[PDB]
């Protein structure tokens, strides 16, 4: 739809969530003016987001976010402009996929692993068709509203582990280095929120990645699927999958769960 230009008096922040570079998120509620209904938001507060030429910068970007309609990707409902910028979305009340999987993760199943991948190759299928690269796909950027349905969030406008080479050695970002991305943030679920390249430090990923190695394959996974994620990470950008590649193959997949993910037995040996 449209972004919403929301008044003050319209909305409230009830308990902070977190801070970032840009701010501090807050749950809120959020009743619009006029109606009756009372929607949970998040609200982003950003930090100095004062200068003339920054605030245009911003409108011009939220009306972007706010025109996005998919299943699977976070829609901005509107923004309030006062002495800050804040930035209003509908709450998403599982929180972040990363933390939703390390505190499940003794419980989560094949079928949910591989649907998950199949919304977040959806939704980043729907942003490549709109033209919107995302730059910081991550688990961390992944949204849960429910066990079941997962959205794509803080797409658009140095996360060295996540990138592709020629993004860090160029800073060139396209839907193909958003591919890279979208592999290891498949490792980080396959590992239940695993880090990775753990301990390597950030300095030294470009060199490791040159020398052709990669992320190792998550003990829960076939071969088949540790092949997808290896194809993303292909040095060759068109070389890579496309989303609405990733989209049938995991679908696929998805419906035979238990022969692409093993998840048995001693859990302690899940860890790579
Ligand atoms: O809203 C967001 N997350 C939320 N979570 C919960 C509630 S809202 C995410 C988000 N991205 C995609 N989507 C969402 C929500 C739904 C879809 N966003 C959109 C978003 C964010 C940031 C800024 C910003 C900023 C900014 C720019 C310049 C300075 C000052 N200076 C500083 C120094 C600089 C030199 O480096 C020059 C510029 C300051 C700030 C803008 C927007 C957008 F696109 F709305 F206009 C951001 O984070």
């Amino acid at each position: 739809a449209l972004l919403r230009i929301l008044k003050e008096t319209e909305f409230k922040k009830i308990k902070v969530l977190g801070s970032g570079a840009f701010g501090t998120v807050y749950k809120g509620l959020w009743i619009p003016e006029g109606e009756k209904v009372k929607i949970p938001v998040a609200i982003k507060e950003l930090r100095e987001a004062t200068s003339p030429k920054a605030n245009k910068e911003i409108l011009d970007e939220a009306y972007v976010m706010a025109s996005v309609d998919n299943p699977h990707v976070c829609r901005l409902l509107g923004i309030c402009l006062t002495s800050t910028v804040q930035l209003i979305t509908q709450l998403m009340p599982f929180g972040c996929l990363l933390d939703y999987v390390r505190e499940h993760k003794d419980n989560i199943g094949s079928q949910y692993l591989l649907n998950w991948c199949v919304q977040i190759a959806k939704g980043m299928n729907y942003l490549e068709d709109r033209r919107l690269v995302h730059r910081d796909l991550a688990a961390r950027n992944v949204l849960v509203k429910t066990p079941q349905h997962v959205k794509i969030t803080d797409f658009g406008r140095v996360p060295i582990k996540w990138m592709a080479l020629e993004s860090i050695l160029h800073r060139i970002y396209t839907h193909q280095s958003d591919v890279w991305s979208y592999g290891v943030t498949v490792w980080e679920l396959m590992t239940f929120g695993s880090k990775p390249y753990d301990g390597i430090p950030a300095s030294e990923i470009s060199s490791i990645l040159e020398k052709g190695e990669r992320l190792p394959q998550p003990p829960i996974c076939t071969i088949d699927v540790y092949m997808i994620m290896r194809k993303c990470w292909m040095i060759d950008a068109d070389s890579r999958p496309k989303f609405r590649e990733l989209i049938i193959e995991f679908s696929k997949m998805a419906r035979d769960p238990q022969r692409y993910l093993v998840i048995q037995g001693d859990e302690r040996m899940h860890l790579p």
